């Protein structure tokens, strides 16, 4: 299904509204979804929309409900979401690390009771065109089983990182080996994964998307690695929130929210001058694009590189939707 | 060989003098050497202790050299380790970041012109025994090719999380699947890896440590995130540092020295109350172990919680080295 910027958001309106939701509200959260899905992140753009007005509706998210700082400390801040909208409030938080940033040096916010935030690279992102170099994560309900076990008990927990380079660099990485939106992906692709995304029936490692989806035995990226930064990713975004980890939102909560997200930017053009920073930058990529191929058919890329010539891709052939996806859309 | 903490200690000193080591500078860095050692690190404990002898003789190493403070911007400050001790200057950094976070909520130093600080974990342990968040990384040679290449490129750059937790919760992973330390581990074990390592010359994934330190193909953990987590914690090192990338040590230097590395420290006790920390982390941890196991023997462990046993077991039977390592660190005498 091939659509429009235009066309992907006034959908995302239409539905947003009919919902209940704020007018100028709904245009702005139909905005990002609109553009994350342009810049070639369907898993947590289009594909998402769905799941989100799902828990919209079930009042997961409070739709006019506002971000409220709690504690102010310099460079630190405690934020609470209230349950507001996930990619809003989130775009919202980061924009105050950088503000904190710009005065400090560097700027954290911590967010609690938040909603699921969609794409976390938006944040990572909005940082690098500042200038600024973006951090963030999240946590999630429990949705991975650590490393040694087969239920779920640790979050996926996406941890982004996202570089002032030309083009912006980034790594916006589930700490499981796929995200499930991309199991969903591939799956929609009618394709297996490259490599092992999980476990079967209380058996070996799977690359079929849907068994993972179904019995939930999610593969780690990196085994203990993904499965022990994830946990140590959740200390940290409920502590300094002093918000909800994992462990509480799958326990007392009905569905995915009021978890917790740490949002960072760190300012760079005070540590490196400008001509001398694209230099070194300069130096580090071309030192990676111009290595030995593993398949001379297959050019080496840098990561996020993608958001950037897949976005070039879209605003010229248009976008495409899957038509499951879309159907689901046009049926709301 | 089971060697005494003492005696191991002993051991690094004699090296260290016989190579233009001051006194004081010895026994700090040999003091530091034995309780990786002791606390359970091999791989960048005493069985890397030759590889950083001959860094110093070559000139890698100024043992006389300290850090230096190059700007100071509240929170953020840039450093020169001026090619000094790695381990010995990366804890003194860690130390800064601390310091920083103390007054600040949060501290990072960015250090360029470093030497391999042997074990990443030492400073994020060090972060979290006073109470805070620590977060630490490094760069260096190019030993990894990136994700879609079979060339050398990038770097191991390991990163370490470490959480005030009790006990400590902390993570120290190199990018590669197993570190060339691990894989050595392996091998003096004598034993496959648990996991693929890397390609095998000119051909696809395995498990042989051996193979993999022949041509270097190691695989990045994760894939292409693990490749790429690499390249953008190079970046940010590079920049805040204004220092060397994996690219500029590779390309212009003999060696592995002159590398950049970041240390993060981060307060907890402003934002959250004491039994508010102990009871969320608990419930966190509680969480975790209690998790329908897929070997019921097989119990869930908490990454860094292994360190507990390790140290204690040590510090009462005694410290047990590889006795090929044991004697190539006598041989340098």
């Amino acid at each position: 299904m091939k659509v429009t910027f235009e066309q992907l958001k006034a959908a995302f309106n239409r539905v947003l509204i009919s919902r209940g939701v704020d007018s100028e509200t709904a245009d702005a959260c139909a905005e990002m979804f609109a553009r994350t899905t342009e810049s070639g992140v369907y898993s947590h753009g289009v594909n998402r929309f769905p799941r989100f007005i799902q828990q919209l509706e079930n009042g997961d998210i409070i739709p006019d409900a506002q971000p409220k700082r709690i504690t102010s400390l310099g460079a630190i801040e405690q934020w609470d979401a209230q349950r507001s909208i996930g990619n809003l409030t989130a775009k919202k938080m980061m924009d105050r690390a950088i503000e904190l940033a710009a005065d400090h040096g560097i700027g954290l916010v911590a967010l609690r009771n938040a909603n699921h935030w969609m794409r976390g690279g938006s944040y990572g992102w909005q940082a690098a065109e500042k200038g600024y170099i973006g951090i963030c994560w999240t946590n999630s309900i429990a949705v991975m089983p650590p490393w040694g076990a087969k239920e779920c008990r640790i979050g996926t927990n996406p941890l982004i990182v996202a570089i002032p380079s030309t083009p912006i660099t980034m790594v916006d990485m589930s700490m499981s080996m796929f995200s499930y939106g991309m199991l969903e992906v591939n799956r929609l692709a009618g394709r297996q994964l490259p490599v092992d995304g999980g476990f079967d029936d209380e058996g070996n490692l799977t690359k079929e998307p849907g068994v993972i989806e179904k019995n939930r035995r999610i593969l780690p990226m990196g085994y203990w690695k993904g499965s022990g930064m994830s946990i140590v990713l959740d200390m940290i975004a409920t502590l300094l929130s002093d918000g909800a980890s994992v462990a509480e939102v799958t326990q007392d909560n009905s569905d995915e929210y009021g978890i917790s997200q740490i949002f960072i930017a760190i300012e760079v053009d005070k540590l490196i001058d400008g001509p001398t920073r694209d230099a070194k930058l300069q130096r580090i990529m071309d030192y990676v694009t111009s290595a030995e191929r593993a398949d001379e058919n297959q050019a080496i890329r840098l990561p996020g590189h993608e958001f950037t010539t897949l976005l070039a891709e879209n605003r010229r052939n248009g976008i495409t939707v899957d038509d499951s996806v879309w159907a689901k859309i046009q049926a709301l």
